[PDB]
């Protein structure tokens, strides 16, 4: 196994060469491939000449475009603000669940808010071990008849861990971190031999401009500093006197043409403050405008002549986006100011001098100057993290991650070098972790910075707030949507995707505006931050909410999952269903499987619904499991048993009912299956005038009730399907849809021109065909999850937790950003 690293300079190649020797990772060998610039390396990786490099966030964006097709895979974790601990969050969520769902696991947290390593389930007497994240170490379950397992102690905090390494079993003359009671870094750190002191934030990162030699006034260190985003800054010498607004005509040093901190951040501010005549691509390129603003600059990678004048690389190396140019990068730009080739340098706080005292200070965009350690209040914006990138295909992602994980474990010299600063990686980097598997530049940089960077390269025409771009998931849907667009008068347009999740992505990225989602996709869509705008109201009995919009809805009319049992089986209650014989419409059905499987795992330590019941019929299971023993199959024997078709006699809503009456204690079905197959409503013999009063439904409190009270005695009601959009677009979508519905709904004034809720091109295109109308979602001040799902469903299916991961998109779309307001 090999990993080929792309280097951009002789210095970097040399450092990467040292690592090939000094860093011994078994199973994976590193090699180093030279190219003359960041862009040539991007092309090398695209072409397979190399596998990985580290890129500034600005180049991460450039690399994500079709010319190169690279993606971020590894980056240093950062933090925006202090958050509740996981265990306390988990406790709060589970305590907020539906109290009618009894016997749920409530985590046990310790005096620091972490998970006790031993976790126990009160109602079942089961205990197990957990990792720091509170996830079960599988295979440590101990039952109540045994004593609680012995579980390894939790992993130490960074500070106490770093304090343990430093001591190393016995220390002298070296820095030993000082930790507080909670195990975080004390704000002020001091070296026990040199007498120096400086500040760190809560995770031990040094605050620049605070390093203080002994004998000098101690630094003032902020406590509870959990803002670890990097900040773009303008650094100047205290021997000059201009302010930010007087930058025109000065000499400047920039980290590089394509760096966020050296280009995007300042240029963004230049434009907002109108220091720079320029607004759209009609005024030329931004580089050219900047060329007119400064007299002479050094901006590695620029073409304009004066923007390379102050660089000092020799011959072809001059002004190269490469360390072969001595003024390239954050520490090159600072060096360029230090040596007085510039009056201001644009870089980021991690490149600022450590020492409190000296000739440098910050140039704030509000036309004041402030000390180096005040960058958090004297900056040109937070900038995104930087990342290791590779090809979108990801053929080497594992090898790259494995190598870097192992190299860091072994403490190889990844993050410094005698040859120079910021070679291969930023010298300020402390740890590199894998990013979410589905992350791309959009989700890594975040919508704000992604759009901000796009906005410098092209006039981004923002689509109309009067037009809903509808996302479709198949060609028949696309054709019905084009029919809608033709009559809509421009209110409706159309986009195509291959599945609902890709529609969610399109809406997040501003390529579409709305889509209708099945319940099974709403948890992922809400976690990503989309909101219900309107919902499909399916109640054929009451059309009042449709005629009079806004009026009160007596019954939303969604299905209710119920536990159906016979009146004669007087001994079966909800709490003793274990072992009994059950009938499920089929695996994956919400009312017949997902809701029942959710409650059984909530109350029984995630014991398989397969093992919970004795003998059941649930089509879609394995033909050899207890979940198919009850399954007849085809009455015209071919074998078509436990199959997901009508070939199975016990499939579907009716089929689960049959299974019950014939050979079963309980069937899980919507509340309508009983009524629609008793009172002789089914002519087939098995339900020969079968009576509705012969059955009852189990309530969660052990009680029972007649099938008619399903509204108060159900496992859970389903939420309606929802039309989701971006938050800022809810108002527009609602307005456009309600209007369209007045024209082409079931009572539309122009229902002859177009019918929203039917089509000849197929069934349930865009909307479900049985939809009565679309009702505006009444957003309540509470958790959107509870609001959309209702507490019963949220609890029964998701444990009322925001931590389930039913789609791997969730970790990517919830990735946090370093954005500005």
């Amino acid at each position: 196994r090999h990993v080929q690293w792309c280097t951009i300079s002789h210095l970097e190649q040399k450092k990467c060469n040292d690592l090939v020797g000094s860093c011994n990772v078994p199973d994976i060998t590193l090699a180093c491939v030279y190219r003359s610039s960041t862009e040539n390396c991007m092309a090398a990786i695209k072409d397979g000449q190399a596998d990985a490099m580290f890129l500034d966030s600005g180049d991460v964006y450039k690399a994500s475009l079709d010319h190169y097709n690279l993606k971020p895979i590894i980056a240093e974790p950062y933090s925006l603000h202090r958050e509740l601990t996981k265990c306390l969050k988990h406790r709060q969520e589970s305590l907020g669940g539906d109290k009618m769902v009894k016997g749920r696991y409530i985590p046990q947290c310790d005096e620091k808010g972490n998970y006790h390593p031993v976790q126990c389930h009160a109602s079942t007497g089961y205990c197990w071990c957990v990792n720091a994240n509170g996830e079960k170490i599988e295979g440590t379950n101990t039952t109540p008849v045994q004593t609680p397992p012995t579980c390894p102690s939790q992993v130490l905090t960074k500070c106490l861990k770093e304090r343990q390494e430093a001591l190393g079993g016995k220390a002298i003359g070296r820095y030993i971190p000082q930790c507080d009671e909670q195990g975080n870094y004390r704000p002020m750190q001091c070296h026990g031999s040199t007498g120096y002191c400086w500040c760190v934030n809560a995770i031990g990162e040094k605050i620049e401009g605070t390093n203080t030699p002994p004998g000098n006034t101690q630094p003032t260190c902020q406590s509870h500093d959990w803002d670890t985003c990097h900040y773009a800054v303008a650094v100047v010498k205290n021997s000059s006197t201009f302010q930010f607004g007087q930058l025109k005509g000065k000499r400047s040093c920039h980290s590089g043409l394509s760096k966020t901190d050296g280009w995007n951040a300042p240029v963004n501010v230049f434009v907002e403050k109108k220091l720079l005549p320029w607004d759209g691509l009609a005024k030329g390129s931004i580089e050219r405008a900047v060329s007119k603003f400064f007299s002479a600059s050094c901006i590695p990678g620029a073409t304009e002549t004066n923007l390379c004048k102050q660089c000092i690389g020799e011959e072809e190396k001059k002004c190269k986006s490469s360390h072969d140019e001595p003024y390239y990068g954050d520490h090159g730009a600072f060096r360029c100011l230090q040596e007085d080739k510039g009056d201001v340098a644009f870089l980021k706080n991690t490149a600022l001098p450590d020492e409190h005292s000296g000739v440098y200070e910050l140039l704030c965009p509000d036309n004041t100057r402030k000390p180096l350690n005040k960058y958090k209040e004297c900056n040109l914006g937070k900038v995104p993290a930087d990342a290791v990138v590779t090809r979108k295909a990801g053929d080497k992602t594992k090898d790259i991650n494995d190598f870097l994980l192992e190299a860091q474990k072994k403490k190889c010299k990844l993050f410094g070098s005698p040859h120079g600063k910021d070679l291969m990686f930023d010298d300020s980097t402390t740890h590199l972790a894998p990013l979410p598997s589905e992350i791309d530049a959009f989700f890594f940089l975040g919508v704000k910075w992604y759009n901000a960077m796009k906005a410098l390269t092209e006039d981004v025409k923002l689509p109309s707030k009067n037009k809903v771009r509808w996302c479709t998931i198949n060609k028949p849907e696309m054709m019905k949507c084009k029919d809608w667009a033709a009559v809509s008068g421009g209110a409706i347009a159309c986009t195509e995707a291959s599945c609902p999740e890709h529609c969610v992505k399109q809406i997040l990225k501003g390529e579409a505006d709305a889509v209708t989602l099945d319940v099974q996709y709403m948890y992922m869509a809400l976690m990503c931050g989309l909101l219900p705008a309107v919902e499909e109201y399916p109640n054929k009995d009451d059309f009042h909410p449709c005629q009079i919009p806004g009026s009160t809805i007596k019954d939303f009319g969604t299905k209710r999952a119920v536990a159906l049992v016979k009146k004669s089986n007087k001994d079966i209650k909800w709490n003793n269903l274990k072992g009994k014989k059950s009938c499920h419409t089929h695996v994956g059905d919400i009312p017949g499987w997902v809701i029942p499987a959710g409650l059984i795992s909530n109350q029984n330590d995630n014991i398989d619904i397969e093992s919970f019941f004795g003998e059941s019929c649930a089509p879609g299971s394995d033909t050899n499991s207890k979940l198919c023993k009850l399954c007849i199959g085809d009455p015209e024997n071919p074998s078509t048993r436990c199959s997901l078709s009508d070939k199975e006699a016990y499939y579907g809503n009716e089929g689960a009912f049959r299974c019950l009456v014939e050979k079963g204690d309980v069937a899980f079905v919507p509340h309508t299956v009983v009524f629609a197959n008793t009172d002789g409503k089914n002519p087939a013999e098995w339900a020969k005038d079968l009576k509705s009063e012969d059955f009852e439904i189990l309530c969660l409190d052990g009680s029972r009730a007649p099938v008619t009270n399903y509204r108060g005695c159900n496992l859970s009601g389903l939420p309606p399907r929802a039309i989701v959009t971006r938050e800022e677009s809810v108002s527009d979508v609602v307005r456009i849809l309600i209007n369209q519905q007045s024209l082409y709904g079931r009572n539309g004034f122009e229902k002859d021109m177009f019918q929203m809720f039917s089509s000849a091109k197929g069934q349930n295109l865009l909307f479900n065909d049985e939809t009565q109308c679309l009702i505006e979602f009444d957003r309540q001040p509470k958790d959107i999850m509870e609001d959309y799902f209702g507490v019963r469903y949220y609890t029964a299916v998701y444990s009322a937790s925001r931590s389930a991961v039913p789609s791997e998109l969730i970790p990517a779309c919830t990735f946090k950003h370093c954005s500005n307001s």
